[PDB]
């Protein structure tokens, strides 16, 4: 009934407090032991300035929303888990109410109580030991599927969830912006999805040249190269069929209206700091869609998941991507902020993964 | 075999001429004698300019894309008309072959050959006597429709694209932005399909009044009264659904993404001179969806013909919306010139219309 | 927190009980008083053989699932309605945990309690004076919807979930099989979405006459008079677009098939007693596709409910169909039996409602 | 120009005839030097009774629809094939104009003109030494995509077709009826196209067996075994969620209905003789969705080729799946009818081959 707990107080203020372990209520709630965390844009975003957008910080916080644990209790109604499971943790709980949830978007839900974000107390964040979670929001992991995977399971969904709105179906042509975590494992579902082409394109030739390591990108692009011509060259002269836009930043967003065939899908996933920019015009002349992305929704996490799954089922020799290059740091719950400010000097770090307590 | 023409031969250049009538070649082929013709603003942006993003001027271009004229011969193969019906005139012939074409899109045609634009000869113009069209690109009129509201169906085509494009339903809430012709013809469409609230945004008064008049909107809201929570407060509170933006300007699509409710369709017709600065990030946010639309493609031209024929079966009278003050302006062919001008100038005509030599 | 109810105990053996009022216990519950209660297939299904499918009955069952009422009690946390409201009920929960609640389709839910089907205690009936809701599976009546209406609301939904599998868009050529209750209001549905043509057939001249009567169906065929060449001349040679399929019989099923136009939508809502004869072959060279129809889904009351709101905002007189005409026999509570028995016998009824205690 | 031919002339009367050769007409006509030839159950139908269905035989008809050749003559237009490239040949050719066509569905050109199929004169068969096509209905072939696959093509496009009907997608669980040439070819698809398992159904061990041993299948049932539940053991416990028909026989159907998930989506690909005993109330209760498949459309050569291409272009000793097994016989064209009588005495021959003269 103890629980130790990395908190975000106030702005650079990381602390190790503990707390009260969270006790199940619910007949479907479970009590996960979190072994391992993931750490991404959002989680310095807060460290430094405690705020994201509106999301503003007022209170001693919980920390962490990538992770993955083992089932330590269950209630009554459980049926999908036993006590002794490796599970991948869904972090925003909607309520299930809403017109939004009814709908089958729970997505949108604007009681959504994600982990990790402020704002009535806070919602737990996944930086300590025991985390409360409802039964059909954790994914059991296959035994193959590494407990550290699990942790990734989050950024993979993020990109199941934007290559499913952009339709990517075999023998499609995807461009993904931006080389970082979540546009690398896009450009990982794209290529699982049966794409005949992925080319992945930023301005870091380290970077590129992982997604093209990893086997999760077919081609490559540096966009300090050219514009829209000498990406399609670098793309065997296939045009792109969707855009996966991983970066948020206009001269991503313009480079792939100009790129993508007439009637091509382009998905928004990358946020900006404010308004962009935009090519409108050459976007209704060639009948583009744009898909906003937010998160992930009803079956994205199981089928990140299945990626593993069928990605590693016949061994990490046989395994046509290679995710686990996407860790680059590993740390005990003991050098907690010894990552954070890792990750918040940019030292190289794609990915960086936690222990529990 | 003799077929007066307007041209337009260099910038602000319109002459007169008379060259030989179009004669039959295909057995599909069908001649028409154009009675009505309509204007806008493509017209008079090629006079003014002689280009239109990339299409530029090059030769004497024969003029005019919105007109509705009598068949007056057919070929063998024609089996949809008989000389002498009244048909509305589709001036956008694709190729058929390509994969646009195939696909159900010759919208997307690359080798789209349009009325009025220019680059091989330049694609004939409907300002004349005799048009020459395969027999499935005209729509036979039905007896209660105007041959002028002929001319009228290819604004409306447009707006029945986009609503589609929107999937504009029963019971939706609907926010087209410009009260001109195109968007409000395209509010009239909302209306028509169902939709239980159309509210039309603008900076005129004067046109925001007659899309009520019309009976086309159920509420109107003039954009310089506020922002997103006065647009809907002018719309009973009623959140938007989908919006159809018809304007092309930044504070209107701003103020389109502001009000539209999360996983709302947003649809892009107007055309902006270049780049505008787009709130790319509370898009992805609230998981929205942009649809270019351009022109417009199957079945539209039908869809929109018939507006006009269950709007007007059972007499003027009774019609739902009365499109025919669209018209504002009518002139005779002698007097083109002084209709071009005229729409030129903007002196308050909504739409003018020519009438055949 | 007394009740008096109308149960089914046995077969042929229905009587009033009194049991204890519903009392609210979740913050979201609603109470409401049953005023006006429909009555179709199912309610004397149960009464003749106590079995439908396999859903069969085991104990004293509490009757009634068409029904509407008044807010009498509200909890904490209800938002969207007032102790006073009048509302259309929802008479299936389901448990909006499962994998069919969460995709948006509670519709299949396997945990669906429905009103008056039996199978742990038998879900409430609405047969009673107080019933039991969660907040948002009632919809609150416009003042100018008629408190009988709401009991229409139930088999008015069901015709909204079809036409809405079905796609049923402006200009659409839809056949509705069965002019029973059912198949009339599912073919007001279609023309209030914007059918050009809407033709029902069925056996009974009678019913035929108030499809046409009430302004719900432009066409009308009895199938006595031939096969699929007939209903299409019946149609003014249109030929349709989407089948909505009411009867569940043979003749109709095979007749929908050689009508419908190739690539056309066909719904499936007609319940059979077992398999039947199908035509799979022209199924599939036509490229029909076939939905099945199970009740009604999200935001599909709501929409009913809308659908009264504008047929009747501008005044009976002025309403574009004549929905109370549905309305044939009326009774009191303690009339209940000699309702049933009524409609038992078939005397001529298309719907009766019976009045709360 | 001279051009030997295959030709049934009446029933069981097949007879080598030459005619002359096909001429380019028109710019965009491509000749092509048949190589390779299938065979399946539409062959020895019209050989047996010169009727499928209300297709009959009236005149002398050149035979032949599945086959391959070489580019040897191309007109004026022509920008997609060189004199000297591998096809694989679509064989039926639509009008372009019609509205099916216009749609994007030439899959249903009421004006259809199919390879060896009757009825003004037959068009032309495949089992000649030249043939012609217009450009955008031949598919360059990859060079490790044998002349012979070139043929197995058609059967392929039929289940690319249908599995896109099906909307197949990653994770999916497909249970395909029938583990002939095209029921394993559509399995070889679903696997393809990312589902997560693939169960082939039929009654003969031989073709199971040869379903699992290609890689097409993960499992396999044997119809006899038992009813549904079996089915979803031998599934390893997965529920189907996508049922590919492509036999056409009552038991058949009747079993993918009872072990089709609920919302699941059922292709009709089979053809049966008439009509057939049908769930159809099952259907409605679990909301399948029945997509009639016919033949092969947009994009879908294509994506068969492709399919070939990615299988096979890490060497046939990396290939998935072993295509190549489906040919079990091959002939020269002078033995053809040793060919034709071999597959219409059933000896058990998967797929036969006939050489080009
Ligand atoms: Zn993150
Ligand atoms: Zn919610
Ligand atoms: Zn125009
Ligand atoms: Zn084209
Ligand atoms: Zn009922
Ligand atoms: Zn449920
Ligand atoms: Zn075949
Ligand atoms: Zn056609």
């Amino acid at each position: 009934t103890a629980n130790p707990s990395l908190v975000l107080n106030k702005i650079d203020d990381i602390s190790f407090e503990t707390y009260d372990a969270p006790e199940i209520s619910e007949p479907t709630d479970v009590l996960v032991q979190v072994k391992k965390t993931g750490i991404c844009g959002s989680d310095i975003h807060f460290y430094a300035h405690g705020r994201i957008g509106n999301f503003v910080l007022t209170k001693p916080m919980v920390l962490g929303h990538e992770s993955a644990g083992t089932v330590v209790q269950v209630g009554k109604g459980v049926t999908s888990l036993k006590v002794g499971d490796n599970v991948a943790i869904e972090p925003g709980i909607p309520c299930r109410f809403c017109d939004e949830c009814k709908s089958g978007h729970y997505n949108l839900c604007p009681h959504m109580a994600f982990a990790a974000t402020p704002n009535e107390p806070n919602p737990p964040g996944t930086l300590c030991k025991y985390f409360k979670s409802p039964e059909d929001f954790l994914v059991k992991l296959p035994d193959h599927v590494s407990l550290e995977l699990g942790a990734l399971v989050e950024p993979l969904s993020v990109g199941v969830h934007a290559s499913k709105l952009g339709s990517v179906a075999f023998g499609d042509y995807v461009a993904v912006f931006g080389a970082g975590p979540v546009g690398l494992l896009a450009a990982a579902v794209a290529k699982t999805f049966g794409a005949k082409g992925v080319i992945v394109v930023d301005i870091f030739d380290n970077k590129l040249k992982m997604a093209k390591d990893i086997g999760a990108a077919t081609h490559t692009f540096n966009s300090k190269t050219g514009g829209s011509e000498e990406l399609i060259k670098a793309f065997g002269g296939n045009v792109p069929n969707v855009v996966l836009e991983c970066t948020g930043a206009e001269p991503c967003i313009k480079l792939g209206v100009d790129a993508i065939a007439p009637g091509g899908r382009f998905v928004q996933v990358g946020n900006a700091a404010g308004p962009v920019s935009f090519p409108i015009t050459v976007f209704a002349m060639k009948e583009l869609t744009l898909f906003g992305s937010f998160r992930y929704g009803f079956n994205d996490y199981k089928t990140a998941v299945g990626i593993f799954d069928t990605n590693y089922q016949n061994g990490r020799e046989n395994a046509p991507i290679d995710f686990e290059q996407l860790i680059t740091h590993r740390y005990k719950f003991k050098d907690a902020i010894e990552a954070y400010d890792l990750v918040r000097a940019g030292k190289g770090a794609v990915k960086c993964l936690i222990d529990g307590p």
